[PDB]
């Protein structure tokens, strides 16, 4: 079946799940992490379905760029003394929900600790 | 004066500081941490100069994306189990070099502490 009636992140930016919203228009949407790991932490995703970073092409390379260009818009209106953004693909680095999402974490000096 | 001159991820770029060489070409040069955070820790960096993310336009959004796509060829060649990319903004994210980096990270589980 498809994404828009599976996928939790595609659910979430239809607002068919609540969340708290950050920013949105009509190519993505940016929310409050429900389970923060900083004082400031959003995530930012299309809303439309791409599964993790491995399924950029160099056809929609320039779209990823677009949301790239927003994550830094929202980053540096709510983190003006800077901000971290963090993408996770696949099993190692513990990713979650197969719809790209990016993190922004601010709010502290964050720390930078061995992984 | 030029940033071809002083910026010292230009330098390494073109190969006037040494660096272990993951990737190049003629639009991007990826390189080996010299403190990294995990057994996989690479840089990717554009050769021109761009200081941060905050520096990316409207205009300039379509080669961020390209840059972006080639992190993920690099990181799915180099960490097949899954890898994490992280771009610092800034004082409270750590930033040191401002010629944008973005980090590819894996060879192990992650780990996802506070911050
Ligand atoms: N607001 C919100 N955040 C979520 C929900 N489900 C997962 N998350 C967050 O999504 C993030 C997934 O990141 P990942 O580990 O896949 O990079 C986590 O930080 C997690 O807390 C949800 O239903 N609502
Ligand atoms: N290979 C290499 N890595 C460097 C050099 N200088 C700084 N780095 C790395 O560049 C990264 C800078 O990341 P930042 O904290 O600005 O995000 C750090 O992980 C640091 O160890 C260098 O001269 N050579
Ligand atoms: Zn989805
Ligand atoms: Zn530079």
């Amino acid at each position: 079946g498809s994404m828009a009636d599976s996928c939790i992140f595609c659910k979430i930016a239809q607002k068919q799940i609540p969340s708290t919203i950050v920013y949105e228009d009509d190519e993505i949407f940016a929310f409050k992490d429900i389970n923060p790991i900083a004082p400031i932490h959003i995530l930012v995703i299309p809303k439309q379905h791409i599964a993790s970073l491995n399924e950029i092409t160099e056809e929609n390379e320039a779209f990823i760029g677009k949301v790239l260009y927003k994550v830094s818009l929202i980053g540096k209106k709510e983190c003006p003394e800077g901000y971290r953004v963090v993408n996770n693909i696949g099993e190692d680095a513990g990713q979650t929900v197969k719809h790209i999402h990016f993190h922004i974490l601010g709010g502290k000096k964050l720390a930078w600790d061995k992984l």
